[PDB]
């Protein structure tokens, strides 16, 4: 039967225009703050990987953790002729739902929607997508995945200097471990960007981590 997933969709459908991204982010943000809880980055945060997005014109983005699509519309929508996103989405109702909401956003011809796990996916994307490097990096997944999968992103060699790493909910529920790692490395330049959770009357924040090549072994 029903889901919130397929009911964010509906409501989208409903009242957004197809063909404007802007009509889609804004219809999902006023479900989730005025109809239903969900899972969203939200405005505020996508104010801020907006600015990112605009600062590094990535042409190749890896989204993990599609959702229902927010992230994935945000980002594409501002994707240049050429530019593409790939986001990974490990439930498979979850990745038609994301689809569809790019479908009706217009932007299903910037995105590919991979179903499955990111440790299974991430060694794939060389050969099979074809893949050199990649500009930028949103996680948005797992929270216990976000300093493993950063690790074998480095070692499937899919990093570049100047790569840019964006992480979302490393205050709350809180990354730690990855926060550690990338802050210490000498490998990752890091920022972090504060940002109010209303509903939950919290501050929470997203890392920012540009890499910077591999260390390099002692002389
Ligand atoms: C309980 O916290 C969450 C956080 C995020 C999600 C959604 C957004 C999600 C996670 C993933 C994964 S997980 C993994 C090993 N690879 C991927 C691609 N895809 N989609 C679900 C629950
Ligand atoms: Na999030
Ligand atoms: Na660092």
């Amino acid at each position: 039967g029903d889901t919130k997933e397929q009911r964010i969709l509906r409501y989208v459908q409903q009242n957004a225009k197809p063909g404007d991204p802007q009509s889609v982010l804004e219809a999902i943000d006023t479900y989730c703050t005025q109809k239903e809880w969900a899972m969203n980055v939200g405005d505020a945060k996508g104010q801020i990987m907006d600015a990112v997005i605009r600062e590094y014109s990535p042409s190749l983005v890896l989204e993990l953790g599609a959702y229902c699509g927010y992230s994935a519309v945000r980002m594409a929508r501002l994707l240049q002729p050429g530019a593409r996103l790939l986001t990974m989405e490990i439930n498979p109702d979850c990745a038609a739902i994301t689809q569809q909401m790019l479908n009706f956003a217009g932007l299903q011809d910037k995105v590919t929607i991979l179903n499955g796990a990111s440790q299974d996916l991430i060694p794939q994307l060389k050969k099979k997508y074809d893949v050199d490097t990649l500009d930028m990096v949103f996680l948005d997944h797992w929270k216990d995945r976000y300093l493993p999968d950063t690790l074998l992103l480095e070692e499937c060699g899919l990093l570049r200097k100047g790569t840019v790493l964006l992480a979302d909910n490393v205050i709350v529920p809180g990354t730690p471990d990855f926060l550690a790692y990338v802050r210490g490395s000498s490998s990752f330049e890091c920022t972090h960007y504060s940002s109010y959770l209303e509903y939950m009357k919290v501050v929470d924040g997203l890392e920012k981590a540009i890499y910077q090549g591999p260390s390099s072994p002692d002389k």
